[PDB]
Order: C-alpha cells, then structure tokens, then sequence
C-alpha cells in the first residue's frame, strides 16, 4: 500500500510499568518470550526487546559475582 502512516509511540510510564509485569509472565527461554510480552504490552516485539535490552544493560549489580579469589 503506497499509503504510510507513522511507526511506533513512545515508552510511558504505563508501558515502561507493565513491561514489569509481563517480563514475570514470560521469563527467559520460554517459546515466544518477546512475542508474548509484545502482545500484551502492544508493541512490537524488537520494540520490547530493544527496550528491555536497555534496562539489563544499565543496571546496579556486583562488578564480579565471585565466590572466592583462591581455593587452596
């Protein structure tokens, strides 16, 4: 169709918030993770995705999770 309208909104609050909630439903490895969590947030799946992925990368965590330096 030669027709076009405009792409995707933006990330709300209500959309930020509920990615949350989804994320719960539809945790990793599971068959259609970004397919499902789009479905319910009303996005598209790349556009959860490429969101999430921003939220895993910034985050506040232990620079190396380590159990010990030295065994013996």
């Amino acid at each position: 169709g030669s027709s076009g309208s405009s792409g995707a909104p933006e990330w709300t609050e209500e959309d930020l918030s509920q990615l949350t909630r989804s994320m719960v439903k539809f945790p990793g490895g599971t068959p259609g993770r970004w397919e499902k969590i789009a479905h319910e947030l009303g996005r598209s799946v790349t556009d959860v995705t490429t969101k999430a992925k921003q939220l895993k990368d910034s985050v506040t965590c232990s620079p190396g999770m380590v159990s010990g330096p030295s065994s013996g």
